[PDB]
DNA sequence: AGGGTGAGTCAGGATG
DNA sequence: CATCCTGACTCACCCT
């Protein structure tokens, strides 16, 4: 069981999709919350267990790529 | 530790009372649906975990009764 | 990051 | 067969 947006171990299927519990309440602050994301790089990260702080724009595209929904 | 209900093992606290996860989820439904249940003894069945499924009527009232509400 | 509680789903047993 | 009632499992939000 892989959360399908780090790679991490997921815990369940958090709104809609197989992910861990940090992307799980990552993904809904990043829906409600006001925030300012621009990746530095290529729009094109890897996300994984540690590069996931990295890039809080990568994250959440890949998020809502995996199909995940409020 | 006991459900005020049906004394088998409480998991919390539920509707505002002490109750095992069963009677929770029974009172939830008894409040929205219908509740016109039909007691065939004398109104004071013994609601315990082997019997609480006889008579939705007295486990109903034991619920009310415990103070039990949405 | 995790405990506490509400709510949806699913399957199984009893019933018709 | 189908329908109904039950309770365990899973995930949601909220607060710490
Ligand atoms: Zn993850
Ligand atoms: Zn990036
Ligand atoms: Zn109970
Ligand atoms: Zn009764």
């Amino acid at each position: 069981k892989l959360c399908l947006v780090c790679s991490d171990e997921a815990s369940g299927c958090h709104y809609g999709v197989l992910t861990c519990g940090s992307c799980k309440v990552f993904f809904k602050r990043a829906v409600e919350g006001q925030h300012n994301y621009l990746c530095a790089g290529r729009n094109d990260c890897i996300i994984d267990k540690i590069r996931r702080k990295n890039c809080p724009a990568c994250r959440y595209r890949k998020c809502l790529q995996a199909g995940m929904n409020l």
